[PDB]
């Protein structure tokens, strides 16, 4: 069984798959950065350690007891900036282990209200989001080692973000031999 | 696991990369010290894309093989992607993320050994102290493609590993006073 873990609100980075999955077997992904400010940030961190910290040792207490072990990078990183970016993703397809086929899960988006949403927005960058998640330990492998998986169960859009308008935006639209910063 | 090398495009360094010394954060995992920087270079510059192209290959041509093998003898983890070590930022410029290990144990010997990262000025001569390459820095990396399969963890993609630098323009604070008193 999953404990459901609930995340501070934090600023969604670009690139996003929240309203759809990126696709092989699809999943859905968001980076969500939370300002160090927020005490809640310090706790995911904390719950985060203490999960690795525990699964690792069992994990390594019975390599040793029935052998065939390094840690990875936790799935958090604070960005020397104030602020601490989390990884969340999660599968968009599961197998029927009843009965065969594969099924498309179809990730749970709310409103600021808690009201599910049918068509979800897009999501793009600097979007307010709160992310719910299961911590999912996992084993050291030939690409990395042991770590923990912030499993996304769902999300509650706080603010949606708008698209275009700012210092990106013109990029696309450079004046040729016009006046360069200073 | 520096075999076929490639040199980078000219780009600008992020902030807080680590290339004078490695990260050390231990961040609980990876013991191991990591050298890093995330270069970000302009779209227009071709080599640019040449770039990606070339990791896309590598990226394609493993996960085609890594694939077959599976679907060969599907031996509940399935075949999937990860994401690439590079990002088109949206305003004209793509971020790669280069890194490498600043340990190894060696193969002929068995000795844990500390790599020393080599850094070169603009025209090649080798720096023997490194100055701290901040945020802005122009530099050019050399690197090799480490493809890997998917795993519990993350998707298959490829590895930029970081080989040695090129610090082509070195970039000339409230992080000290945080909080209280
Ligand atoms: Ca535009």
């Amino acid at each position: 069984a999953k404990k459901i873990f609930t995340s501070a609100l934090g600023t969604a980075e670009p690139y996003a798959y929240i309203a759809k999955p990126d696709y092989p077997r699809g999943v859905y992904k968001v980076d969500l950065t939370i300002p160090n400010k927020d005490p809640r940030c310090q706790r995911m961190v904390d719950e985060i350690v203490k999960c690795h910290e525990e699964a690792y040792a069992a994990a390594v207490e019975e390599y040793e007891a029935n052998p065939p072990p390094y840690e990875g990078d936790m799935p958090f990183f604070d960005n020397g900036d104030g602020t601490t970016t989390f990884k969340f993703k999660c599968y968009a397809s599961f197998q029927d282990k009843k009965t065969k086929e594969t099924k498309h899960i179809n990730l749970v988006v709310v409103d600021s209200k808690g009201k599910k949403m049918e068509d979800v927005p897009i999501i793009g960058g600097g979007s307010k989001l709160k992310v719910k998640y299961s911590l999912v330990p996992y084993k050291w492998n030939t690409a990395v080692g042991a770590s923990v998986k912030l499993q996304l169960e769902s999300v509650m859009l706080v603010e949606l973000a708008t698209f275009g308008g700012g210092e990106d935006d013109w990029a696309d639209e450079v004046e040729e031999n016009g006046y360069v910063a200073s």
